[PDB]
């Protein structure tokens, strides 16, 4: 299953600039990813949503289509 | 959810350059975006519907993706505005 | 039909990075596709499985049709 960590639980339409951060961390490490420098999402979570797929991929060539559908997962839940 | 001030309400194709420049300064603080300067889009919304998404990105290198996709939001509000029961 | 080695019966949602590399390695030589780098999918299985069809091609100009495929023919199995 996916469990988001407690400081993460909120809605990511609420999350700060830090909370896109620490999601990106927490999901290099859940999901083995290539690290990447978190900087290169560098909006909250508003703005986040705003993104397309490609915006993602674009952003990490080598993660940005799961963290896209690990984001839809969360939305979804 | 997304709700644009009164007088940007309407469809973008109606937005003045003043209404652009506006869009610009309410869309920076909605979502905290860097300072947008003010030249940015120095056209009114009839013309801001032509420019792609990579023109977004030449003009504002730090928000361009996501002032493009506000757009598209915005307009995909106004179409369910206009279509829906 | 597709029997999968000993090291890889285990669910896929549960393979490791490594699994999903040796999984690469077993599909490549089983269905004789051109090279597969160890590194097309660098994630592990639960990763893997947020994946659409779209991103193992883009992924895999030469295989990831297939990849996909077999992969839900895993996962009906």
């Amino acid at each position: 299953s996916i469990r988001l960590p407690a400081h993460l639980r909120l809605q990511p339409i609420y999350w700060s600039r830090d909370d896109v951060a620490q999601w990106l961390k927490w999901a290099e490490n859940e999901f083995s990813l290539r690290p990447i420098d978190s900087n290169t999402f560098e909006m909250n979570g508003k703005a986040l949503l705003l993104l397309t797929k490609e915006d993602f991929r674009y952003r990490s060539p080598h993660s940005g289509d799961e963290l896209y559908e690990l984001l839809q997962h969360i939305l979804k839940q």
